[PDB]
């Protein structure tokens, strides 16, 4: 149990690239609260070797109210748009989510326990 | 959405006190990683008013390897043992978990996406 606390990350099992060389892919992750920083990485698994295909970091800010990659975070969800794919880019792509500085305080209440006491 | 990030906390729906005035109650909570500090509170809901019945805080340390309350934390689980219950202590008891300073870094990997690209 040496590693970092795990994130449950889910990823479409298959995606078809358009004929234009564009693919979309959503990386969903289970987490409550917004961490101050997120980094998202797409790792290509070519057989035995792994190499980074894209990677974007984001921090929480005030906002008005070969393979190139667009990353759009969202509540528990990151859409990755790959462009400039060629035939040889076909293969397995693993999504990685990293969260840093989670909320510093969590709270929950239970639904209550009726305790019956008898003399 | 003003409040703290929520914890999912579950609580036995009913518990019978022993004839000796002792009841046990487990507060389970969903969380990955050990927060540096936990505080557990048992709140009695007598109709319209709420008052604290017990409350214990814990921090992560090195360890060798009317109503009074014993609290025993555990992985995602706190057992509360109430002693000295009387008949009038019968009623509704709500469990509250608070976590402070969660792990500062989380990571997960997805299962991979097969991207098919066609010329
Ligand atoms: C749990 C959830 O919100 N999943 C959605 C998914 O259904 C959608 O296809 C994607 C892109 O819009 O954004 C995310
Ligand atoms: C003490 C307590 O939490 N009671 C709640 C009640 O208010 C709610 O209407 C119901 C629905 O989930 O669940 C239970
Ligand atoms: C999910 C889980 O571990 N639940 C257990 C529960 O079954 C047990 O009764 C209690 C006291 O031993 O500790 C906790
Ligand atoms: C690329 C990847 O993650 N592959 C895994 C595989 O290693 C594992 O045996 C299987 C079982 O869940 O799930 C999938």
């Amino acid at each position: 149990y040496g590693g970092p606390p795990a994130l449950q990350v889910t990823q479409p099992r298959v995606v078809l690239a358009s004929m234009k060389g564009v693919a979309s892919l959503a990386c969903e992750y289970e987490f409550t609260g917004k961490a101050k920083e997120i980094r998202v990485t797409l790792i290509r698994q070519t057989g035995n070797e792994f190499h980074e295909v894209c990677a974007s970091s984001f921090t929480t800010e005030y906002e008005p109210f070969d393979i190139e990659c667009h990353v759009q975070p969202s509540e528990n969800n990151v859409t990755l748009t790959l462009m400039g794919l060629k035939a040889t880019d076909t293969g397995l792509y693993v999504c990685r989510v990293e969260l840093m500085y989670p909320p510093p305080y969590y709270m929950g209440l239970g639904n209550g326990t009726q305790i019956y006491v008898v003399e």
